[PDB]
């Protein structure tokens, strides 16, 4: 007593937009640092009948019947996760149920501190995430600044974490958790130093490695598991899994953290797990462990280094003047243009990126940079040679943005008036589309 | 630079469990009241490349480039939601980003009351949800009892909402929100009366219709939209969508609730939306509006009525002695067995159900009932005649549970010893499989 007509027949309107989105993805140079492209395997899971199952609780401890095959899938995923991050199942545990990054972070922070509990995080403008306690003079923007008492550390003018400032802050403020690992930070993290500062004040060390997870997994960057009490990460970014998250807890450093994190996830915050998610996370995590994915991750850094170099060679400024990882923040001050304007120009040419703050920025609307990253294009097979091309397109986009601002003015609505029908943008898009459309596409 | 082999080839281990899980679903009498079976179209969306896109914010106000087709999908979904529940886009708004029912509730409650805010919900044991402010003398089990100040109203000994008690509570406690609409409540709700009690105290009227959403949509049960300030619902239950959730807000009754709800979902709680969900929801909401889905929903109630009737005809007691909806709670007291024991017996025969509390219970460990519901089996093409058979199987299952308890004793570990290779359980399972495996299966 249902409809079994395929998507195209049952809902032609929606199937079109999806066909449209697929063509756009295929024909874009994707520089969103947090995006990737899932293979057909990960997507077969996400679309599996396994999402029919209610299975609140944990494997063997379910509030529903007929959860035998679900328990195997949840158990395999936890196994493959601890595998992927080269941690022993005796020392470290993992919750695979959090639905996304922001959920995982809120659940983990609460497990550790509770309501009114004290937390420390890097400021959004300096490269911190919303869920790291972000607030503004006007409003408590994130729940992490509201259900928790939070204080925010800004990086120095050069754009690097100021470890001195972190300690100064930790000593007077006396937090129970300090968050490190970031959303738009282009440098590696001295976890050892964070561990030192947390030991001094008896605070938990929280590392959110969502942006850099693959590096940590493949031993290319610093390992937070050596020092951290809690490690969280999303599965959809550099990891190239589905949209989901993981919470890792150090059992050895903190006995009875296992129960705290698990009860924070359920039943404190969530109800029934998304089994298609967990199934997909399991599938991707097998690929994470292979030396083949290590190759991909290395290529990401190789492309990121090269792209940084090519942009500097074209007199484009970078925050910290380079990158240790997959991402770069371009400081657009010398061009007197905003990230918002550059995002529009790039969207007009099929270049996906996002506006990003810089250390000097005081206002989150009207920001002075864009952020870029290599994981997506690296997935499509682009090598270091290709990075000069991406740099060239970004350069030309910056120039067109300068010209269009000259003609139409500083207002964004005024600025957009210039984009349709622009002869250079059309030639540039044609260039982008031509090259993008040819690349391997999962 | 990816591996594109199909799931069977790339991950043989995992593909087996999913093929294992698939066979189990086909060969089960699924009586889990909150479960359903999604068609091929809904599952094609969930596995679509649209989940690659980061699109924080709201349509036309994205923090990323490349969101033109994503904006059309999100807009279509909100339109179809408002259509499905016969509300004008002028009076009512909808957020389609919440990742699941529990997330939606916490988000909507915070929008309305903030941290420390006062809320009223039905107690879990009386059929309320965990997110309705659930706690115990020992621990604040849900965040909704921790980040909020909560008070819990119980139903009467017959199992019905005691409206008198609700008012008595509201006058003393003076809540900012009163929650109605429940997880395991087998009767319809007097929203109008909830509205009068909310008005006396100046509290918001929160209706969570996750279990009964299809009824509301098809005008078969009371419409909470006539009275409620906020309406939340999951998309995966009777609605037969993907696993996701919807927050509905009355703009006319409460101007600027739109901004409050929307900022609660983002950036208060979530980050990037799950676009594959949003797409799947859209596809399902089309189906919801059709007269054909009304037919299905009508069959759900007709089956539930018949199943209730047949169980009473075999001298099995029901909470409230019947049902107004898709769900029945069976009072197992006269058999001197637990719901937990019956769950295992039913799991052993391929009957999916869950243990449930009854009014008399004072302990969530060792509850006195099972809850059952018709949406899944109704979806599979079972009609009223079939309900006698289901009733027969449950009856026989209760009997076998009584015998097994008699032999092996009251301890659950002891009880389970009796299940494998039991002649009548084998014969019952075979009866269950022969029938279930033959039915239509999306
Ligand atoms: C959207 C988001 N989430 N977490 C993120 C972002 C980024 C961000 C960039 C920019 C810019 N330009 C602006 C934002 C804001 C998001 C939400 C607000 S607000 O809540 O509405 N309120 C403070 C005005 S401001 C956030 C990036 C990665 C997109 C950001 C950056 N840069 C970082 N660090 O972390
Ligand atoms: C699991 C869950 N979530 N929300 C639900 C359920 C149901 C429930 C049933 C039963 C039984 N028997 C037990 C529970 C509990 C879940 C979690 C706890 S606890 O928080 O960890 N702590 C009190 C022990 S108690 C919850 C049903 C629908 C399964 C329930 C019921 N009955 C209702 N009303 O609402
Ligand atoms: C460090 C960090 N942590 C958590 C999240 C939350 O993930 P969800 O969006 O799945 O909630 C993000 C996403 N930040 C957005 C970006 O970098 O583009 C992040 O960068
Ligand atoms: C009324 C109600 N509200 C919210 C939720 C939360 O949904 P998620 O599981 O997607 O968090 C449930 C789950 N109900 C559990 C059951 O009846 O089986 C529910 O019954
Ligand atoms: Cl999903």
């Amino acid at each position: 007593m249902f409809n079994n007509e395929p998507l195209e027949q049952i809902d032609k309107e929606l199937h079109d937009i999806l066909a449209d989105e697929e063509k756009r993805q295929r024909e874009t140079i994707n520089l969103i640092a947090s995006e990737n492209l899932t293979n057909g395997a990960v997507r077969e899971c996400l679309g599996n009948r396994v999402s029919n199952k209610y299975s609140e609780g944990y494997p063997k401890k379910r509030y529903y019947g007929g959860n035998d095959f679900i328990d195997k899938i949840e158990e395999l995923c936890q196994k493959r996760a601890l595998e992927a991050f080269n941690v022993s199942d005796e020392e470290w545990g993992v919750n695979v149920q959090p639905l996304s990054g922001s959920a995982a972070n809120v659940q983990a922070l609460y497990a550790l501190v509770g309501v009114k509990g004290k937390i420390m995080g890097m400021h959004l403008c300096s490269g911190g995430h919303l869920t790291h306690g972000f607030f503004d003079e006007k409003k408590k923007v994130s729940i992490t600044s509201d259900m928790f008492e939070s204080k925010l550390y800004k990086c120095n003018s050069q754009g690097y974490v100021d470890l001195d400032a972190v300690r100064e802050m930790a000593l007077s403020f006396k937090p129970k958790v300090i968050i490190c690992g970031y959303t738009s930070y282009p440098r590696d993290i001295d976890y050892q130093q964070f561990r030192q500062i947390c030991d001094e004040v008896n605070a938990y060390l929280f590392a959110d490695i969502s942006h850099i997870s693959s590096f940590v997994a493949c031993n290319i960057l610093n390992n937070p598991f050596l020092h951290a009490d809690v490690v969280t990460t999303t599965t959809h970014k550099i990891l190239r899994g589905p949209r989901s998250a993981l919470i890792f807890f150090n059992k050895k450093r903190n006995p009875g953290i296992e129960q705290k994190i698990n009860s924070a996830v359920f039943p404190s915050f969530q109800g029934g797990p998304h089994n298609n998610k967990i199934a997909a996370v399991a599938c991707q995590l097998k690929e994470v462990h292979s030396p083949a994915f290590k190759e991909y991750t290395q290529q990401v850094l190789l492309n990121s280094k090269a792209l940084a170099k090519a942009l500097i060679s074209k007199q484009i400024d970078l925050v910290t003047n380079g990158t240790d990882n997959h991402l770069i923040v371009v400081d657009l001050r010398k061009f007197s243009i905003t990230g918002s304007k550059l995002q529009e120009t790039c969207n007009a040419i099929n270049v996906s990126l996002n506006k990003n703050t810089i250390p000097s920025d005081v206002d989150c609307v009207s920001p002075s940079g864009v952020r870029i990253g290599t994981p997506a294009m690296t997935t499509r097979g682009a090598k270091e040679k290709d990075m000069e091309f991406i740099a060239d397109v970004l350069a030309r986009a910056i120039k067109i943005t300068v010209d269009l601002q000259e003609q139409y003015g500083k207002k964004l609505v005024d600025f957009k008036k210039g984009l349709p029908g622009n002869a250079q943008l059309q030639q540039l898009k044609q260039e982008v589309v031509t090259w993008a459309g040819a690349l391997p596409f999962p």
